[PDB]
């Protein structure tokens, strides 16, 4: 683009960051102040008003105007320090944010679609101004981590989604559709919130809403291709494994909640036996949940052991899984497709305390939100069962964790293994043992996955590339951090983290014929690389070159 | 416009206001929120963020946001309550804004043309996006009314001053472009901050500056007509005077902070002389001060005293000027091409106070910037001489007023009739007696003089104008209000003022062949209404129309 | 910039882009791997027209010209403006059009129908240009030899806005030309399948004055009330009436009353520095007395009032023929301007008797009746007085009242002679040569536009078409008045228009008729620098730094920040 529309183009605009000869060659000096600045400036003049903002919400509304105007100095900003921003444009700040100001996106950011707009989405797409889009991610704001039923609210998250595929990843910002779904609300205080922008109706649902999720996937593949990535996010269970099931292996589609979740997950385990020194197969899993987090984790447990050797009806049998009504098992009520897979041949148990008594696991997964579930006795009965005890408490926020990451080193005398969802600061126990426990962020997953997926065309994701992505986070972890308590790599190596995984998922699929690109690059390391945004600001050269003097003298003709 | 680029566009840009249909036709459905309000229903929204600032510059902050996306709704905040946004967005909060924060529009609000770009101003101006400009408000940043030199920052004075050509005058906003001239500041503070835009160096002053304003008047003219109006704000007191006297009749030129001034001073002393019951004949004028302010009030009240009857310099003898050396007589010192223009044959004479009792003025002016040089000696005195005398402490802010209200009211025991620059609550004396002193706005001036202007295609602005727009606003004034002590209509009378303002002028115009509109229109109130600009949104209709069936059938040949 | 340029007639210069400026534009690729200068383009275009062999044709190769590239076209036409003048005007246009419709490619102006009505402004906006400051309307009635060419009309604006540019320099831009489709009388257009026009016959009354009214208040509501609007070939009462209802509202003028009147009295003026004796010393005598008639009579009447005779006795110099013989006072089938210049006088019904009896100094045929300068009409004016006046203005040459030859040799040379069409020069049998020349519309309306537009002149008064005959008559050389020549040649005719235009600026300024200001202190270097030429534009870009030490102080990295 030139003239006035470069300044309003985020993708283009570099504020101050223009040169005198850029301004002029794009013919809009004059509408920016005398001043030329570098980046590395721009960074510094709005780390001073970031600091200066008294709550995260707050520092979200700073970053989102940025994000509005320049998105190179936002990504910028984003990745000077990952670890830092990432609670901020995301989960726990993102969905807090909405839920308090509504959106505040001066700048369209995506597209909202009703199913009162059922039959013509197609033109719908058409008013975003991006034809060139690989991702989309979507919800419909039913089930925002941690705050439930935002409906139109729901429109940050993947916003703030698909700033961490770019930042963590360097996905194309550029190639990214973020998109709300708004079936309605059953959240009964956006009802009667005058100030509400969604739809002020109960949630549509049954086969009206499926047709509508039918439509948008032939939609969006229609006018972008069949290799669009296209991510669920935030979607209620049910819905959630019904839809995953139903386009994964028709679209290039997958449910971060259920996927993503399940190769951090398996992945910190999976490091965890770098510590224990046995197998997956020695190993007994009692999960404290069973939902969207603990069947997307046990399917991908049992593709492990069944990898390992063990075969599938024999590796399901090492999974325990305990609901709202107690232990899963035959014969049981109030069980459902998902959780009869799971269901023990044993009596009704009610307490997760008496599972960890009769089953003794060498692991615990916690991912039912109840905080304080994991308690001393079972912490001191996992101790006593096993020398290196597996405890995972998943459960997000910090203040729903199933127990604290001191409380499980002091029980378990400095012997349990310990990972959670949320950052816990170090622990040293009063004899010195000092532990680092880790976090198992999702980020850690799903950019690199997306970045391959990207790359390659991968027409499907099936379960096996968020094993090896597993597999990849796992074997980051050096032998020092492991002396430490540590299952996952630091954050600040993301990047590299999420290259070496998207390296390894494009591998992998051109293996499998799943890959679309053509033809296969033969150094895949250097053909991802290529690929990667960077927040370095791009040159308006022009590009200008002459003819030999001698041709240019005989092709012009004069009198 | 069409399609993505109408959200970014901040004259169509409707919002949420957008209906359905009109979202439809103009391609941009799923870019808004699935909700349709009304701009009555924005303006409540926008208003209870408004509320919730602690700070008169965070409100400024947020009117500037809204400013930046919706023109529309902007000036339906401005409108809704004049009196109250106006010091909002211009003085006195727009420079303690700028001068603290800095330029805070996301979105470029006009052009920054640098002495550096002296030859090229042409080139520059092709850079704003709009064609059709009638109004130009332009600074080089040095005397911000109340803070001085601002440099580049001074950017946002012109902007606030546009804004109240069109919230109380109808001005068309889109027909409007602000200009910053800089050439440098003397600002100590500016140059050695790290965070300063404008250039960091001294102001370039002589011949070399002149000849960039004269380049600068020439592009504007030749790219827009010579009707443009092009309206000098904030410039020092040399540069005010030498610019006027060279454009004032090769363009459509006037300066506010000279002319404006001059004529609600003017008109807040016609406007108690309908209480004095005197003639203007009778009046001796002492002012203290003798800068911009002050000659222009002088050089008008001398041709409204001529219109009397009294001649050049007779009429020039009842004026007395205190500076800064004392009162300006012949054979003083420090003494200039204006100010030799009011010298009296008189002695040397240091302080205002003994010119008060040597003189024994009818009416005192302050504009000085002096706090409480109006004593109460000089108020005691004013009230014996004379049995109506007549206060004006016009100096800004109210902590550099000449005086109080209430300090006038209670010395001159009720007889002083009096006016600020500043708002000062309505005063009530130990003897129950009620004051309303009423503030002199420029604001009162430039929008209706400004509108009639560019209706007319009026091509110089002689001082006429000025003189007739003040006895305009003297009449507005009930007899209610004058028994109060009020000397000006109330400011939520401003675009009916304002508008009364325009037709007198457009009127004045004709009759002496100045106006350039072609053909006179013989009802002026309608053609100037036509041309005020509302906060209403314009409608996307589409006017299509049929032929006759007849005619279509006998028009299209098929087979 | 981009493919759009290449499509873009105004600025598209095909071979001629140089590779700097293709890179520049984005559109390198696009046009075959050679540079050409303007001269060689002008070269290999004439080979191509010379090969052609109607004129109908050259009228073809030209308009697609036209179509891709404008500076080229008018190289074309100010290289021969006399060779060119008849193609893309008067009179191949007209014959043009009528045989193969409208040829051109590219959209080149506005067909507003009467159907139309109360949407005019939207129609405006189809135009993709915003600034236009001439418009060129016509309905198509009378087109000039051929009369009622409904839709097909529209070539007639277009030709003569080429002549507003070529010979005048007013910027082709800014021009628009317009065909008012209100119906169409011919017969054999409402019969024609192929017919591209409203196939019924012509409005007439209120509801085509109004939609002449919401043309007028449109066209200046959006290009402002300066614009100037020219019409053309309207027929006689509404061509009349309309230059009435506007000419005082508008910038209107009526080049076939007004244009014409400027060029007959023109050749008249000049006829005088042959004849030496003062224009009341004349008796006018009008074959016809219609259109062309009045506009030429009632400027002759105001030049003599300037010249000092009284209204009453300036008028009773003037005798009109039409259709039914002398108009005389109290004669039947007289219509309104028609009582002005009747005669206190006994019915006469042939042209041959009046000529007997008022013993004209000069005959003026304006009829559109072959031969009606009879032998016996020419041999009467050569005895009647030593050098008649003889202006056979009828068009086209097969209608004109008699040729140069016949009116020299049978005026024994003494006959002063102006056509309205192209006679070749004559040589009598006893050796005498004459050089005839043409009074062509163009010596008037090309300059009157240009300063009319330069001054943003209001209105165009008569006293404006007067001054421009008196420039015109006094741009004749003595040796061409020597050789019969009433006219400068028409190669000169930029020049005389840049004088006419320098002329109406200077009366506008005097009577403050002109809203451009300031008033320029010299007329002409002013109303040169306004003149299109045919120079293809330069795609400079203004580039520029800034001194180095102050660069140095406003780029600021991590480095400098402190
Ligand atoms: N990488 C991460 O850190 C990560 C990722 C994803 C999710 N999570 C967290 O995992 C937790 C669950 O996520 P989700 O998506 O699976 O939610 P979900 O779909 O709603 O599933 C919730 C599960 O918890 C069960 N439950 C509720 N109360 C229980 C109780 N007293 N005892 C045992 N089970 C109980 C529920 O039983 P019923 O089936 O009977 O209702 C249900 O099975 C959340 O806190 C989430 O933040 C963490
Ligand atoms: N409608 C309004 O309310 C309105 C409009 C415009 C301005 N004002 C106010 O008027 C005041 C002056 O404005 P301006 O533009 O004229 O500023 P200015 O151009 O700088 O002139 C200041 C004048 O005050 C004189 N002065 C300074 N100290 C003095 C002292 N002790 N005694 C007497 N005179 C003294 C100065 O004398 P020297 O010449 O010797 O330096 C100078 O003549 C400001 O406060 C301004 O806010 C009000
Ligand atoms: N620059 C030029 O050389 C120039 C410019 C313009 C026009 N012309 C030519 O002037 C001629 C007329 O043009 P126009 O616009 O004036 O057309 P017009 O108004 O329609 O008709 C002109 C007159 O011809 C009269 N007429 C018809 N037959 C006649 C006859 N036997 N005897 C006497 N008069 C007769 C008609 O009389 P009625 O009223 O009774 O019907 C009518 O008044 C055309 O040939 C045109 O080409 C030349």
């Amino acid at each position: 683009k030139r003239g006035y529309d470069v300044t309003r183009n985020p993708h283009l605009n570099k504020g101050m960051a223009f040169t005198l000869e850029e301004r002029l060659q794009l013919g809009i000096h004059g509408l920016i102040p005398p001043c030329f600045l570098s980046q590395d400036v721009q960074l510094l003049r709005i780390m001073r008003y970031y600091e200066r903002q008294q709550s995260d919400l707050d520092k979200y509304i700073i970053l989102m105007t940025l994000q509005d105007r320049n998105e190179k100095l936002f990504y910028r900003v984003l990745t000077s320090d990952v670890e830092k921003f990432m609670p901020i444009v995301y989960t726990p700040t993102v969905g807090l944010a909405c839920q308090h100001y509504g959106l505040t996106f001066r700048r369209p950011r995506g597209l909202f679609i009703t199913i009162h707009d059922k039959g013509h989405l197609a033109t719908m797409l058409n008013s975003w101004p991006e034809d060139n889009i690989k991702a989309v991610v979507v919800t419909d704001g039913e089930r925002i981590l941690g705050l439930g039923d935002l409906g139109c609210y729901g429109m940050g998250i993947p916003v703030g989604k698909l700033a961490l595929y770019t930042a963590c990843g360097g996905v194309n910002p550029q190639q990214c559709l973020p998109v709300l779904l708004d079936v309605g609300t059953n959240n009964e205080e956006l009802l009667r919130d005058p100030l509400y922008i969604g739809l002020k109706h109960q949630r549509v649902h049954g086969k009206a809403y499926d047709d509508l999720l039918d439509e948008f996937m032939q939609a969006v593949t229609d006018k972008f291709g069949i290799n669009c990535l296209i991510q669920f996010e935030d979607f209620a269970n049910a819905n959630a494994f019904r839809l995953l099931n139903k386009y994964r292996n028709k679209y290039c589609m997958f449910n971060d909640d259920i996927q993503g979740t399940a190769s951090v997950a398996v992945a910190g385990i999976l490091a965890a036996l770098r510590i224990t020194k046995n197998k997956l197969s020695n190993h007994v899993f009692v999960f404290q949940g069973a939902g969207e987090a603990a069947m997307g984790i046990a399917h991908l447990l049992v593709m492990a052991l069944e990898k390992e050797g063990v075969p599938k009806a024999e590796a399901t049998r090492k999974i325990w899984m305990v609901d709202s009504k107690g232990l899963i098992v035959k014969g049981r009520s109030h069980l459902n497709h998902e959780k009869e897979m799971f269901a023990q041949d044993h009596p009704e148990v009610n307490s997760l305390e008496e599972v960890v008594r009769l089953v003794k696991p060498t692991a615990i997964i916690g991912v039912a939100a109840i905080a304080g579930a994991f308690t001393e006795q079972i912490l001191r009965d996992m101790a006593s069962f096993h020398e290196r005890p597996i405890i995972f408490a998943l459960s997000n926020p910090t203040s729903k964790a199933e127990c604290t990451a001191e409380k499980c080193y002091r029980v378990t005398e400095g012997r349990g293994i310990f990972a959670s969802g949320s950052p816990f600061k170090s622990v040293t126990l009063e004899d010195g043992k000092t532990f680092i426990p880790g976090q198992g962020n999702n980020a850690y997953v799903f950019p690199g996955v997306a970045l391959g997926v990207i790359a390659g065309g991968i027409r499907h994701i099936p379960d096996e590339i968020f094993l090896l992505t597993a597999e990849q986070i796992a074997q980051e972890v050096s032998e020092q951090h492991l002396s430490q308590g540590r299952l996952y790599p630091p954050l600040s190596t993301i990047r590299d983290v999420s290259l070496r995984i998207a390296i390894k998922v494009l591998d992998y699929a051109y293996k499998h014929n799943l890959a679309s690109y053509y033809p296969e690059p033969k150094d895949k390391e250097a053909f991802v690389r290529s690929l990667v945004y960077t927040p370095d600001y791009d040159s308006f050269t022009l590009d200008s070159y002459t003819w030999p003097k001698e041709a240019m003298n005989v092709q012009t003709v004069t009198r």
